[PDB]
């Protein structure tokens, strides 16, 4: 009953917006507005700490509903929810929970997370972002790079080098430690929005820590297990990517219908020849096949989340795998069955082949994808 | 799950040994289908009240794909007699056709086979040319049909026949089919010899010859001239069982590559070790993943219509259909590479598991008629 | 190869120091690089195949093909806007023109001082091609012009087009009313004559593209070009050489994308290592190389086919340009994804030019045909 | 004019045995037997050594045409000339090229290469058959694997290890040289035909040398220098396999477009539907280049023979893999074109599927030419 019925709740909230949002590098503060004064920057989060009390299946119907009309929405969105506000509920404490969740799912502050360095992107475990004690203060020192949220974000989530401690083979081996950083903590400045490809409107910024002190009570999690942190919360970031994927595919092909069902071209609908037909069939099966992998996805992080000791990692990596590349896959064949005309700013779906494209790299890539299935399958 | 894990020790003690004797002797498999038989398995997800275990349809389908990771000609069987052969009398028969067919049907004394397809047109399913007369108080039948599965081992037919001769108000000439109940004891009634296929050898897929195959008023099967209609809601559930067939044969040969490539050494190494082989099954359990959640997916709207939800899942059939057998044949292929030269031989099962998943893509509708039924939902 | 590779060498130089830095500039302001077509003008480059006798810089098709490759492989604005002017303006006169046609523009457009477009595409109907009702009429001496064309390539910056306009309105064999068209030598002067809303366009964003519109556009009776009722023909003899022009573009684009692909992850490190360390790098680059060098080798065949019949002998050369084009158009949209993968983050950006090489990329797929026209033309030669 | 005209002859020779030679894993003697007398065992070598004085794109186009019926036919003169005949001709003395030569290219003698052992198949540098020095005598001792024409042929080209030395820095490693190996040698046997998939006319036997005796010159090529004639050898074999490949594809677009013009099933051909038309268009788009490659890596090896000093082991590499891979996919939609008749033995559709299926795997796998082709790429 919540999770048919969110579906048209999001369905209804559409997408008058989304030409002005890329091709004007614009943050839709209106809509991010509209989705707090509706519950849905909290959705799967237990009234208790300020949240809707809904499903994560119902969050990821959300994103993936925002996502066919307006992938940059669909991140905003996602980011916020999966990777600052999902960590905090997951591995914080009731007087952390309490100060930051109900701020953050209510949408009066907007989150972000900070996990990419320059020169430790995929190599998420080699960063030099440090942070070391002073009294009863952290003191942090670097840089985060492609952070998205972070020119509107109020707080965000750290990843940082706290302790070089030895392996068993007597190699050093750095450890890291998540801290919640405020917007207004010293020392701590957010850059200039980067210029993408796509998902324009969304801000992508840096970040750079010049002896940010912060509260020895920002630290999230076990100090020292803030990689352990990180890759949980990728975890469920990589289903809300993939439901931002999904939804990118889904709204292009519905855009794509409608336009061969008017346009004529030998006398006749472009949808009467079999070509466009049999295009069209594989796409929506192709897209099916994905939707259930991401559906699969938030119910075993469902089942996690009810308490069940069940890892849902692989599944959200086969989902992300799947989705991203069935995205970009089914952009580009839509735009080809427009012609020219889906070439021009006229029409979305040369915009949605270029918001397909992130899906395939952030929040770990493909690649990144395929070592985590991978390894749980030769192991 | 419980019934899952059932099958999955069923296959691998007493189906998967016989694989491969069942496909280089293009040998029917006729012990395994009793030993089934025992077990309920032939009558899966019909009810205890006509015959059957009294299951659901995804048991049917984890039951099909089960058998199928091992052994493609053993799951094509199952699959066959049951959403061809059994599955139209339960949807379609008379409470005396059901008692009659059902019980022997789900027990395994009787094997099931399906015609429709005939020579002149197998995918134009409305051009068919066989006819069914009335004569007093029997039908007479004349015609063939071809690549009958089961054929040579069924007991019972479901026979496709024109009966009426109409003309639609459009003003082209149509014909009406009606579906008929054929035994195999029938007069004038014969089956061909087992076709030499490339996959699935130990199917038996054989003609079906009527030559004044006289038989009961009482045989037609469902309302005269929906006999075609009879046949497109028959395959709507067929395809779901052939979507779990390729989806095994599919989640087989990853198991036996992830197997090979642990143990298998190269450059010093196991080729598990190597960044392209990781990659490759990698992508290729996602992709099988994806096609699973379809085929359940499908078999479970097909459960809601069987339970009086008055829902369609043709679209849903026909989506598992068309991915399930692509990611088939694309599997096994790659699969096959990363065996290397021993992916050749007989030695392993990957080469008859290849040869078995390009008939996914074919039979029982094709790939491409799997898309004029998603895109003709799609259009309108 | 020959003295050819010497002439393969200049455009890529030339693309490397003269086009190349400017790339980025040209795409992010959709800035028509009005600086490098004089450069290339008085190189000579704007004439290329066609002889000395008519004004050409005397060369072979295929130089001309790796010109537009070695433009393509930094900036496939300034690939396409060579391409059209060569194989869509120029061409078509030097084929069909008299010699006074020859003599006046030629000239001109071999040099760089009158820039070439094509019209053919309407809105109405663009793929079907005999479906279109831009009017042309005898009026004494002169033609009288209605219609407009849409999508035409050097549009805002072009001196001569080539307009295809229905002339004559004729019966078939079987009954029904067919439209005869004629190709029409358009100077941006000719009074009732204006281009248009130009367009806002996903990549080569520096080609200016806009429409063309006849408002009694009246021209005199000598600038039709070729035979009366047979325009369409040429419209289709002339994409037959263009479709050889755009599979090079795209051959380039895809080769300049695998460029700065092996540059970039042989630099980058992750893990320890280089990014060229890696296995599934290594077997990627190497399967889009094979795939690039076999596309390579169909845009090359099908230009000396059209060299071929350029030199009398007569030969067919549709089909061959259609394989390069559909096959190129598609390894140019393939290679620039898989590389903008290799590139992680960093390629999403502006900082580097694989993202727009994907964006150009994908027009290769559509303009001068579409890749369901071409294999309509592969297939209708094979099931002949 | 011996391109032109060679392309007739090999268009020509008809034999109807392609069906029972797969069927019956039956080697094809007469079809050898024939060809020796046509000349088509020497094609491209000199009449000095006993060839008929052709080239080497005539070679290519011959096993191309037999290839485009018989998988198997084309793959017996491929093995036999390029993996046996070319190292004779290109490493022997003219001892050995007089005694050699003129038997092979007339079809007397059928030629064999054995390189793969049962560990060390893509690894072919870490093999463990051993060759020792006996007076006037070299003794053989280990197993071959997989070795083509192996249960007809007369003589056998045999890498074996005869050096164990030290690298720059002090790793010790295994050299090898290339030995000819007479099948009347005494202890060299030939196993049991192996059961394939495909091309199972074709004799494909293992090698088992117990006290393989034979004579001091028949060493070939420099000594410790035997795997570097290996990869050389395999170098031009890869162009055979690819042009096989090539054929096959052929063959099966051949087959398959006759099959659409005739075959009837909605009131019309099969040929006049869209989808049956872009199949065929884009699968001949394919396989033309395909063609190329492999035409241009045959040029470029006769620029080899011809006294001229280049490589061709990136354009046989990448001949190899898209040729191998086009033969895959394009047989198998072609078969998908057949209907349920493409499944059966009546049509030679399903035999050409799995006839594809090697040419990706012997004489250098995919991964192999990625890694030849990435090699070259990469320095
Ligand atoms: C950047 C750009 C520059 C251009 N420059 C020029 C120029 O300089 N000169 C010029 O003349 N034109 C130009 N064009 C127009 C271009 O050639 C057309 O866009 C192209 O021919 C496709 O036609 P269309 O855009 O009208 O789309 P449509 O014709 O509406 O095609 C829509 C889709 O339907 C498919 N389709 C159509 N008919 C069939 C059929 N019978 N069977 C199956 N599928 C079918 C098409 O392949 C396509 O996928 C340009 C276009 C672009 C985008
Ligand atoms: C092993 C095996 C077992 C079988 N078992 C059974 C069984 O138990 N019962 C039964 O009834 N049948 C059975 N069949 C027959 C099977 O169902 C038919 O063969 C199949 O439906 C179509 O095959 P065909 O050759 O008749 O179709 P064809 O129409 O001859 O197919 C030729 C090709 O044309 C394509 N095509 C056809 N029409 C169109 C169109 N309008 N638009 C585009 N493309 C089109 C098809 O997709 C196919 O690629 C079996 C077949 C095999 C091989
Ligand atoms: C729009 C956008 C938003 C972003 N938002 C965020 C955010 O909110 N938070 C955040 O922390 N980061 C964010 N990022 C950064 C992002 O996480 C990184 O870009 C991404 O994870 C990969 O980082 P990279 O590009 O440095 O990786 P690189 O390692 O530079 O990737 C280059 C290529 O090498 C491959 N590769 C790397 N190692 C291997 C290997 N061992 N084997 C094979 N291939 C390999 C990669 O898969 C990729 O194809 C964002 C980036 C973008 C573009
Ligand atoms: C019909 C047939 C005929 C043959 N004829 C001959 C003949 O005449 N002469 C001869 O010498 N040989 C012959 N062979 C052997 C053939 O050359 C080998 O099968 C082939 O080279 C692969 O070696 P393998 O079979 O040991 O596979 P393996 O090396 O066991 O397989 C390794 C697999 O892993 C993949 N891979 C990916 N990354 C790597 C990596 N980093 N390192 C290693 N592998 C990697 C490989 O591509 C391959 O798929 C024949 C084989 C067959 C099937």
């Amino acid at each position: 009953m919540v999770q048919k019925m969110y579906r048209e709740f999001a369905e209804n909230e559409v997408k008058p917006l989304a030409k002005k949002v890329d091709a004007e590098e614009y943050f839709p503060k209106e809509t991010v507005e509209k989705m707090g004064k509706l519950g849905m920057m909290g959705i799967y989060f237990p009234t208790s700490v300020g949240g809707a009390g809904g499903d994560v299946l119902s969050y990821v119907m959300a994103v993936e509903e925002l996502s066919k009309v307006c992938g940059t929405t669909g991140v905003i969105v996602s980011a916020h929810t999966s990777l600052c506000a999902a960590p905090i509920y997951e591995n914080g404490t009731p007087e952390q929970k309490e100060k930051y969740l109900p701020k953050l799912c209510s949408g009066e502050w907007l989150g972000a997370f900070g996990l990419t360095e320059p020169g430790a992107g995929t190599d998420a475990q080699g960063q030099q972002t440090t942070a070391v004690e002073d009294g009863d203060y952290w003191v942090l020192n670097g840089s985060k790079i492609f952070i998205t949220n972070a020119g509107y974000a109020d707080v965000f989530i750290v990843i940082a080098v706290t302790d070089k401690v030895l392996d068993k083979k007597g190699r050093p081996t750095k450890l890291c430690s998540a801290f919640i950083v405020e917007r207004t903590d010293p020392g701590f400045s957010v850059g200039k929005a980067e210029d993408k490809m796509g998902i324009r409107g969304s801000s992508t910024c840096e970040l750079i820590f010049e002896d940010c002190r912060i509260p020895k009570d920002r630290m999230l999690g076990v100090r020292g297990k803030g990689f352990q942190l990180a890759m949980a919360t990728l975890d469920g970031g990589r289903i809300g990517i993939a439901s931002q994927a999904l939804g990118i595919a889904e709204g292009a092909l519905q855009e794509t219908v409608a336009y061969v069902k008017e346009r004529k071209q030998f006398g006749r609908s472009i949808s009467a020849f079999q070509n466009t037909q049999f295009e069209l069939a594989e796409m929506k099966a192709r897209i099916e096949a994905a939707k259930y992998l991401v559906y699969a996805a938030a119910l075993k992080k469902q089942e996690a989340m009810n308490g069940a000791k069940v890892r849902y990692s692989v599944e959200a990596a086969q989902a992300k795998l799947i989705a991203a590349r069935t995205a970009s896959d089914v952009t580009r064949r839509c735009l080809q069955l427009f012609g020219g005309y889906g070439y021009t700013r006229d029409y979305p779906i040369e915009r949605m082949m270029r918001d397909a494209k992130i899906t395939e790299i952030y929040e770990g890539t493909s690649e990144v994808q395929m070592m985590v299935i991978s390894g749980a399958l030769l192991k």
